[PDB]
């Protein structure tokens, strides 16, 4: 078809996964507002491809920054901006790689050795207060 690689990996199994778009919005919640975590709106199948992804070393690493890149990002969201989700539905491309990390977290998949705040504490106080404006939903 075209070009692609590990970011299409990614893509293709996260896409063969969840189903519509507002999922995500759903998950950030759903996620984080269930049980096992693993009965979210989505099958483990694919999952299970998105999650094998940071199980490496240079993986979690160059993942730690690559989170961030979107939460350093996230610490402006615009000038007249409100809610975080916005900054997703244009870019979905990187709103999806994002996404994937954040399930991670929110599963407990994800490794970044360093206490304190981190990614997951940050992406969850988004994906928490993002959830704030939803719907409590």
């Amino acid at each position: 078809m075209e070009q692609n690689n590990i970011k299409e990996q990614l893509i293709s199994f996260f896409n063969q996964a969840c189903s519509t778009h507002q999922e995500r919005l759903d998950f950030i919640c759903s996620t984080r507002e269930s049980d096992t975590f693993s009965s979210v709106d989505v099958p483990l199948e694919p999952i299970k491809n998105i999650i094998e992804i940071t199980k490496d070393e240079n993986q979690q690493i160059e993942i730690t920054k690559i989170a961030v890149n979107n939460i350093k990002t996230l610490s402006s969201v615009g000038a007249t901006g409100q809610y975080m989700a916005s900054f997703f539905s244009t870019n979905s491309e990187p709103a999806i790689i994002f996404c994937v990390i954040y399930f991670l977290y929110h599963f407990g998949f994800l490794k970044d050795n360093n206490k304190k705040q981190i990614i997951k504490k940050a992406y969850e106080t988004i994906a928490d207060n993002i959830a704030d404006y939803l719907n409590e939903n």
